[PDB]
Order: C-alpha cells, then sequence, then structure tokens
C-alpha cells in the first residue's frame, strides 16, 4: 500500500524552457536554473500534499516543511535522473537543462555539481533501487525543523518515525540502514552550499542580470536565511 502510493505520486517530467540554441551564458543558465526550480516547486507541493499522512501537520508546518526541504528534495531527485538517465555523465536538471563540465563551471556552482554528480554516482555504486528511492525522498521532506519547533513537533515526529519505519520494512538489514542513512544525510551539506549560492545571487541578481520568479525569491529571502543563519537545521542520522 505505501509503495504503490509514493510510485503513483511521483512526479512526471519537468521542463526548464531553456534555450540551448543559443551559446551558453552565464545569466541565461540560471535564469533557467530559476524558473526550473519555480516550476518544481509546484510539483513538490502537490506531491508532498499527497504523501500518506502528510494532512496529520498542522496546516502552517505544511507549508513551512516543504519549503526548508524544497532544495534537498530536488538535489536528490535530480542526482537520481543524472543516474538513470546518462549513467551520471551530466546532471540531469531537466530534459532540455543537462550540464556537462563546461556549464558546470559557465554557471559558477562549480563545487556543488561535483557534489551532486558524485550523489548520482552513489545510487549505481550502492544500488540503491527505485523503491529505496522514493521512500528516501519522501524521508527527506521529514528531516530539516526549526529549533523554535513547528506548531505541532509532536505530530511532525510521528510521522517522521513511520517514514522510518517504512524504509526500515523496504530494507527488510543494519548494513543496508547505515547505508542509505549515511547516503541521506549527504544531501544536506550539498543543499547548503546551494542555498547559500542562490541566496547571494539574489542579493546581487540585479547586477548580473539573472531574473528570480515571484516563489523563489520569496523562500530564498524568508525561508532560506532561518537555514543559513542556523535557525532551521537539518536532522542527521550521524
Ligand atoms: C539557483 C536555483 O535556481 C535556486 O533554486 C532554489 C531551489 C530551492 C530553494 F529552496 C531555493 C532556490 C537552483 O538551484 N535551481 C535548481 C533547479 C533545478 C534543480 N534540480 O532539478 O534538481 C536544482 C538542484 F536541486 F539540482 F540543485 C536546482
Amino acid at each position: 500500500i505505501f509503495l504503490n502510493v509514493l510510485e503513483a505520486i511521483e512526479p512526471g517530467v519537468v521542463c526548464a524552457g531553456h534555450d540551448n540554441n543559443q551559446p551558453d551564458s552565464f545569466a541565461a543558465l540560471l535564469s533557467s536554473l530559476n524558473e526550473l526550480g519555480e516550476r518544481q516547486l509546484v510539483h513538490v507541493v502537490k506531491w508532498a500534499k499527497a504523501l500518506p499522512g502528510f494532512r496529520n501537520l498542522h496546516v502552517d508546518d505544511q507549508m513551512a516543511v516543504i519549503q526548508y526541504s524544497l532544495m534537498g528534495l530536488m538535489v536528490f531527485a535530480m542526482g537520481w535522473r543524472s543516474f538513470t538517465n546518462v549513467n551520471s555523465r551530466m546532471l540531469y536538471f531537466a530534459p532540455d537543462l543537462v550540464f556537462n563540465e563546461y556549464r558546470m563551471h559557465k554557471s559558477r556552482m562549480y563545487s556543488q555539481c561535483v557534489r551532486m554528480r558524485h550523489l548520482s554516482q552513489e545510487f549505481g555504486w550502492l544500488q540503491i533501487t527505485p523503491q529505496e528511492f522514493l521512500c528516501m525522498k519522501a524521508l527527506l521532506l521529514f528531516s530539516i525543523i526549526p529549533v523554535d519547533g513547528l506548531k505541532n513537533q509532536k505530530f511532525f515526529d510521528e510521522l517522521r518515525m513511520n517514514y522510518i519505519k517504512e524504509l526500515d520494512r523496504i530494507i527488510a538489514c543494519s548494513r543496508r540502514f547505515y547505508q542509505l542513512t549515511k547516503l541521506l544525510d549527504s544531501v544536506q551539506p550539498i543543499a547548503r552550499e546551494l542555498h547559500q549560492f542562490t541566496f547571494d545571487l539574489l542579493i546581487k541578481s540585479h547586477m548580473v542580470s539573472v531574473d528570480f520568479p515571484e516563489m523563489m525569491a520569496e523562500i530564498i529571502s524568508v525561508q532560506v536565511p532561518k537555514i543559513l543563519s542556523g535557525k532551521v537545521k537539518p536532522i542527521y542520522f550521524h
């Protein structure tokens, strides 16, 4: 039942709308990453709200958890796409936004991209199954909370516990759980690096001709600084 649901709600293809028939430029690449982010956010929200037990969460905590975990969720899914679609040879942000090393360099996000490429390879090295991927991705949504607590922390704690239980079941073991939790933990530092880069870019957006969509700008200026300032922190296993 649980896996039936995760499979059923898994987002379909999302395109960036990038113009690949034009020479690469920092401005165009980042405007496309931003637009792609705005597009993926719409899908992540619909996905999250259809997850088993998500409605157990207080209304206010629902959108907050989604926004805090957004980058991590996107990174994990992109890593999986890169692995399944191009065997980690390139970063598959979208069918029309695939990054080779030149674009990784041009985007000024090289270090972050190489780490995501490594993440992509780990899906292969660790032989992560599509089902482990689905359960791990859902667990990522419940892996970052505010120090001052959510409106109802208890409902969040129960939900997170239940998703870990589902991972236990899919695994069924100790060695596998160790591998998967280590992989999950590795997503956080990458998201942090992207958060920092994105935050800095928004602040100087008017100087580099980069366009930020409405929702992205709000999340970056309101929620991301809470993470960067330590008010909102990831829940690591290790
Ligand atoms: C620079 C930026 O546009 C910022 O996007 C944000 C994404 C989430 C967030 F909370 C704040 C900003 C970006 O990183 N976009 C982006 C677009 C797509 C994907 N993707 O499809 O996985 C990613 C990725 F997660 F890889 F890094 C990143």
